[PDB]
């Protein structure tokens, strides 16, 4: 009850929001995916739908406290809207991403954040061959829409996508799912942008 | 009019927002389901659609009062946007759950709240076999998206889902519906989450 | 003009809106339906779509004024967001109702309010036999979602639904529109809840 | 040089929003449609989908100014939501109207507003006969939802609908589109209620 | 961190938002499109669906600063709602445009702004002959919905639509894709409106 309230108030009212990273203050976001289901394949549009949730973590001194001052509270939960979050976007969606889970984050005494939104995404993917044995292959890049390599940097803890909770009776069977950090120097833009490229190879069951 | 008016401003203004449960301040939410219709079965994707309402209960101390001080009010109804509510989510939806009822809760003088969302939900369900006599079986887990079992804990009043008011001319027929409390462990997180598992076994007419 | 200006701000700025009915200060709300069109029938999901508008009447003391402080104004119009509205809900929608009309209500000096939303509703209903001469029957119940008969009392003027602005060239002809008032009981709660059962009998033209 | 700023806070920040048309202070609102396209015709529901521009103009004494006292500024563009707008709806839409253009109005020094929303509308329409040189005719009355003809008065510049920029490759050819101002006033009621009837006669291309 | 926050409150919190351009404060927005996929073609409604980025650039004095006073911060990233943005609109759209990327913009010390919304757009276009060697041609105009030639001017860096990251496996091959500046005049208004005309000639692969 009491202390948390006092802490929450200190962090979000006694002080403004993190403004976002800059060159002189870059930030590293650890990204990782749990693919949960390939829901739909449409072969007339070339669209494929994923339901995954997406682990995001990062650390801000701005979000730091000494637990001893706040009743030995070492971490809390709060509405994502209370804090700043990175603009990690899918680079080839074909519809607005749909949000499947509460937008609630967990802050730790040391300034670090863990946020795990469930989403459903339609992205650009030609499923011709999904019925054959060697299956089909599709990718979607995820990355900061507006922050360059110099401001937001991506990182992963594994390059294996978490298939622990893939829907067992899905219409579609995952042959492999990969997540690799990639750098892209771009057109409009001198500075490189950095993304995580989700590659799934799958087929009909 | 006059007395509730005073009560609502005393509960929700004098104090700052309730910050939700902690490890020191745990909560027990009681979940039940009334399952009213299986609208749709889609076997191209593997998604089934249910209309149910789900009954949530919990008690807060910070919501208590002495009815004598407020002209004998034992309870009032308030918009859910005024009180803390649990982040109970369907672990395997394929679409954002759509709300079918008012977001209004009823708080009672001893700090207990009772909140009954009506929802239409798409979830992961392979319906192969729905067209037979033995029918098919499907489950979706419900539970807190961010609070572990040491912050929020679930509980049912019975494992028998309420089917007494299930639509009589549905294209699908319910053969049984269960709600069973269970505990999960996830890779991301140190501490066990707890969920109520809704299992439905159904067929067409 | 500044004479109605002062009225609105005296009623809507001087402290709060209305907090809602209670066992002690209960409220009558009169309900009537103008069935405007049966737009669609779905025989693969057993869902039917009505366009109708919903006549809602209630009298509040908090909204009362004397037109001598207020340059002889008997009434006025205002965004339904400015004042408390009842939580009347279809008990078997399969979809969140969509809004067809501006959210605006006429208020009268005696406190009495008239709000008329236009709406498309998808509800559970088996259309089997809609093409026979006998036609088909469906019912949907409207009523407060959280207020018991002790807090909200529901009234009708007629038991015939209004078919007078029913669209002449609708796909479906109306054989009888009825609005019967019922009080009934639910598993969650000891008290009577009151609802208006709309029973439409219709066939295709 | 961007001092427009002043005119804006002189107008909208000087008093709460204009509270609508009284009876003593009425309002003439002019109406005009540019019909861009009939998109779809659903012969199984009974809905036609139109895409049009709705031009509306009205005059407000409370939004006028001498250009000479404001850096010689004769008109400005502003968000529709910080000026009052008329509550003109289609009386037979079957889907919430879908907004295709920004909600931004233009205000002229003399108090005139111009607002031209582009919309997609679905309305009740029997298209039996659309597949013949004959064609078919359809109708939608647009009117104020809550206001009488002593509070808001609808008017048209002309009753030839502007078809001069109607899609040349539409599946549906327009024969004619009319917009007539209709007035009705009944015995009991010292109000006239007035609406613009949008009649379109069309066939398949 | 430190400086960046003081910058933002000096640009946004002291003196308000830029009110918009005027006859006396003209502005030139730069437009460029990157076509990503033709996602869908409907030949029974004559609607086609594009997925693209629109790169928008403009320069405001009020957003200019000297980096020396703000710790050599040469530029920064901020939410779209903190700044004024041009109201660039598809003229022949048939569904509300859907946004695919985060509404955030990059601001440079010289007052220059860059903003690149990613969009799925449905628009009028008959795809007859998409499945032939010749292909089919569609066009759509992008422009200010409310700012005339005298207020917002449009300009392209090139008239070639950027196809450098068009989807390798789209159903459709792009034979040509053009973006041109033009001035239009409409019944409504006595002054020029400036648009960029997107012309895509494509065929089935």
């Amino acid at each position: 009850q009491a202390n948390l309230m006092r802490l929450k108030s200190d962090l979000f009212n006694r002080s403004p929001m993190y403004p976002g990273p800059t060159k002189d203050d870059p930030l590293t976001v650890t990204l990782g995916f749990t693919l949960q289901d390939i829901v739909k394949v449409d072969s007339s549009t070339n669209e494929v739908d994923l339901v995954y949730y997406e682990q995001q973590r990062w650390k801000l001194n701005s979000l730091m406290w000494d637990p001893n001052e706040y009743g030995n509270i070492t971490d809390f939960r709060t509405s994502a809207a209370d804090i700043w979050t990175p603009d990690i976007t899918a680079y080839s969606s074909t519809r607005p991403v749909q949000v499947l889970s509460p937008q609630i984050a967990v802050v730790t005494h040391d300034g670090s954040v863990m946020f795990i939104p469930a989403q459903r995404l339609s992205f650009m993917c030609d499923p011709t061959g999904v019925d054959s044995e060697e299956g089909v292959t599709c990718a979607v890049k995820f990355g900061s829409w507006v922050y360059s390599g110099f401001e937001i940097d991506l990182k992963t803890d594994t390059d294996q996508v978490d298939l622990s909770s893939y829907y067992a009776s899905s219409k579609y069977e995952i042959l492999s799912a990969t997540q690799t950090r990639q750098v892209q120097h771009y057109s409009c833009c001198p500075e490189p942008y950095i993304d995580v490229n989700l590659v799934v190879k799958f087929r009909e069951r």
